[PDB]
């Protein structure tokens, strides 16, 4: 959910405050997302946006009726490695994977400050 995602990013990027650094970045990092991603990090966010959107259409999440920020799945972080919990059911596990993928993606791409707080005209 939101706090787990934030903790997962920190796990991979220990010097960051993801709620400050990765919010409002490019066209997809933060509320909504549309247009063409401005860079690779923006693509990470785009992918993660699509993943949560896919989660919602899942039979398992739908047999229940969650919210990608109301789902208390479990994960751990050891040595900057994120492990989604075996205990997570199919829905929780799919969402946790979306987040773990996003976090690793964030840790693998350049950060371009010029793209921080981008006017959505460019999207
Ligand atoms: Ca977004």
């Amino acid at each position: 959910a939101l706090w787990q995602f934030n903790g997962m990013i920190k796990c991979k990027i220990p010097s960051s405050e993801p709620l400050l650094d990765f919010n409002n970045y490019g066209c997809y990092c933060g509320l909504g997302g549309s247009g063409t991603p401005v860079d690779d990090l923006d693509r990470c966010c785009q992918t993660h946006d699509n993943c949560y959107k896919q989660a919602k259409k899942l039979d398992s999440c739908k047999v229940l009726v969650d919210n990608p920020y109301t789902n208390n799945y479990s994960y751990s972080c050891s040595n900057n490695e994120i492990t989604c919990s075996s205990e997570n059911n199919a829905c929780e596990a799919f969402i946790c994977n979306c987040a773990r993928n996003a976090a690793i993606c964030f840790s693998k791409v350049p950060y371009n400050k010029e793209h921080k707080n981008l006017d959505k005209k460019n999207c």
